[PDB]
């Protein structure tokens, strides 16, 4: 969703507003001084707030020269405005990426996370991010060159508070693209090495920290229960629950998404979450103004509600139900649709008592009008609905008050419509329920 995949640095006047082709006579000098003004005049060409000059820059030749100064470790200056030159042009496109990829920048900025200059090891860790959010193969690729260590060994201090906070956001962020990508998924003992940081983090009182530590587990969590079942098992997810309830949204959004992650998995998975007192948060994140915020809580719901019965039922104690009636009365479509997913669910795997309860919180009418809408799946998943009420009220001989009350809000003169409907699953259903029920 909304984490930054690449990020520009756009944080001597002498060296501003240079000609390209005056930064390439000042690299192809042979004096180190000269090589680093035109450096430095490269850099603020690629920091300037609009349009950076990355093509001209990359058609120049100078990456290879820019790499090269990477190394130069009797010049700091130079190393450092070559990293920020070089992180900006790999905070671009995927091919403008490559090149800096391809100019063998990977072990040069491995090599500086080590540097005795903050300054430039952050931005070494500014640039892998950059190279590692790319995709799953230059991922891999940072992984390979060995750069966990390194980064990890950044973060081993006592108090995370010591750390300058810029500096801090840089790591965390960056390690959080090392956990980006899914196809393929990180590496099993990649993702296995930096968790205990990552669970280091997600305790940490900066919300910028914490925002991007959710994202991190946001995508350790997407993916098969046995990915799940890594992060579930650190013990976190008492403390995303908490984030759950966070003021900023940056904050919640990811700290959802992980949540609606790990739903997705066992039941046992998804007991810990409800254990954790995620389900007392809901009220809230199911009447939230963000749209978005609404329509994952919806969907996670939908997953809660797809588990067991006496998960269903913590469901109804939490008086979820009646939220859930709320949001297939009057949300966004796609939210709606997942409301209608959370109740085909909540009606295919509950208990007669509990189906009992939830027709009396008012589900008929709104999942009725709910028929009228352009989406045969949608129409699909409610027509599953109302067969598995009917079959509730067939148990309890109330078929005939079932069908009475789809009739008084107009369910029936919708149903029979659907009777003729272009698609095999639904006039299909209607007609079952109508020759059967109505």
């Amino acid at each position: 969703d909304e984490q930054m995949l690449k990020r520009r640095n756009v944080s001597n006047q002498g060296t501003v507003n240079w000609s390209v082709e005056d930064i390439v006579k000042g690299i192809n000098s042979n004096n180190l001084e000269s090589q680093l003004q035109a450096t430095q005049a490269a850099r603020k060409l690629l920091s300037r707030e609009k349009q950076p000059p990355i093509d001209n820059i990359i058609r120049a030749g100078l990456i290879p020269k820019f790499v090269s100064f990477l190394g130069k470790t009797d010049c700091s200056p130079i190393q450092f405005e070559s990293a920020w030159a070089l992180t900006n042009i790999a905070s671009g496109t995927s091919e403008q990426t490559k090149a800096v990829v391809d100019g063998g920048a990977i072990p040069a900025f491995i090599s500086l996370l080590a540097s005795p200059h903050a300054h430039i090891s952050e931005q070494a860790v500014w640039a892998l991010g950059n190279i590692a959010g790319d995709g799953s193969a230059f991922r891999d690729l940072v992984i390979k060159h060995g750069a966990i260590d390194p980064l990890l060994a950044l973060l081993a201090v006592p108090d995370l508070s010591t750390l300058a906070c810029g500096y801090l956001r840089n790591l965390t962020w960056t390690l959080s693209n090392l956990c980006r990508n899914k196809n393929p998924a990180p590496p099993l003992d990649a993702v296995e090495q930096i968790l205990p940081t990552l669970v280091r983090l997600l305790h940490h009182n900066d919300p910028e920290v914490l925002a991007d530590s959710c994202w991190a587990i946001s995508y350790l969590t997407d993916g098969p229960n046995e990915r799940i079942e890594m992060v579930v098992k650190k013990g976190v997810v008492p403390q995303l629950v908490k984030l759950l309830g966070a003021t900023e949204l940056p904050i919640v959004t990811p700290a959802l998404r992980a949540i609606g992650n790990i739903v997705t998995g066992t039941d046992e998975q998804t007991q810990k979450v409800i254990d954790a007192g995620a389900l007392a948060v809901f009220p809230s994140l199911l009447t939230n103004p963000k749209t978005n915020i609404q329509k994952e809580a919806t969907w996670t719901m939908s997953n809660i509600t797809a588990g067991r019965q006496d998960q269903i039922q913590q469901v109804v104690n939490h008086g979820l139900v009646p939220f859930l009636v709320g949001v297939l009365s009057k949300a966004d479509f796609k939210t709606q649709k997942e409301a209608a997913w959370a109740i085909t669910n909540y009606t295919s795997g509950g208990t007669v008592e509990q189906i009992v309860y939830l027709v009396h919180c008012g589900i008929i009418e709104p999942l009725m009008n709910l028929l009228s809408a352009k989406d045969t799946k949608i129409i699909q998943v409610i027509l599953d609905a109302i067969s598995n009420i009917f079959q509730a009220a067939e148990k309890l001989g109330e078929t005939e008050k079932l069908s009475i009350m789809i009739e008084e809000c107009g369910g029936l003169d919708k149903i029979e419509a659907l009777q003729r409907h272009e698609n095999e699953s639904v006039y299909k259903a209607s007609l079952n329920l109508i020759e059967k029920y109505f």
